[PDB]
């Protein structure tokens, strides 16, 4: 258990084969949920669970380059509830994220940002209890 916001550093950025896993509890009244992977101040990869955007639920992703958001990708497919344990876990492909929550697939991301090894951080923000978070090579 730690604290939110949580920066897990990403040492020479990330690489295809690196699995990224996110461990935590949904708080009970959550209205946002952030994972911000960065490159200095860019963010390569924001996947941003929304609870309450005019009454629905929705996961925003996009890429922010010089201060500035880029074109939204968004998914209906919500595999969050409020006040429950989850699992997301960030599989680094040659060509895009993919993430799965809790075991299932949600959605693939095409890399905007194309220096990988220079994704030197991920910022966990929002509306949970953090467990964990970690990586490893499968
Ligand atoms: C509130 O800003 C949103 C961004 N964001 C979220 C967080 C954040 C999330 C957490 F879970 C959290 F815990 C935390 F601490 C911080 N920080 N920045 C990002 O989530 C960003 C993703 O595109 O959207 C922003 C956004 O809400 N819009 C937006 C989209 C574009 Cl392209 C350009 C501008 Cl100027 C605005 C709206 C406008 C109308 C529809 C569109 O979705």
């Amino acid at each position: 258990p730690l604290i939110v916001p949580y920066n897990l550093p990403l040492p020479g950025g990330v690489v295809p084969r690196m699995l990224i896993t996110i461990l935590g509890t949904v708080k009970p009244n959550a209205n946002r949920i952030a994972l911000d992977f960065q490159r200095g101040n860019d963010v390569a990869f924001h996947f941003n669970p929304r609870f309450n955007e005019n009454n629905r639920r929705v996961i925003v992703c996009n890429t922010k380059l010089d201060n500035n958001w880029g074109r939204e990708e968004r998914q209906s497919v919500f595999p969050f509830e409020s006040g429950k344990p989850f699992k997301i876990q960030v599989l680094v492909e040659p060509d895009h994220f993919k993430v799965a929550v809790n075991d299932a697939h949600l959605l693939q991301y095409n890399h905007r940002v194309k220096k990988l090894n220079e994704i030197s951080k991920l910022g966990i923000s929002g509306d949970i209890d953090l467990t964990s978070a970690s990586y490893t090579m499968i």
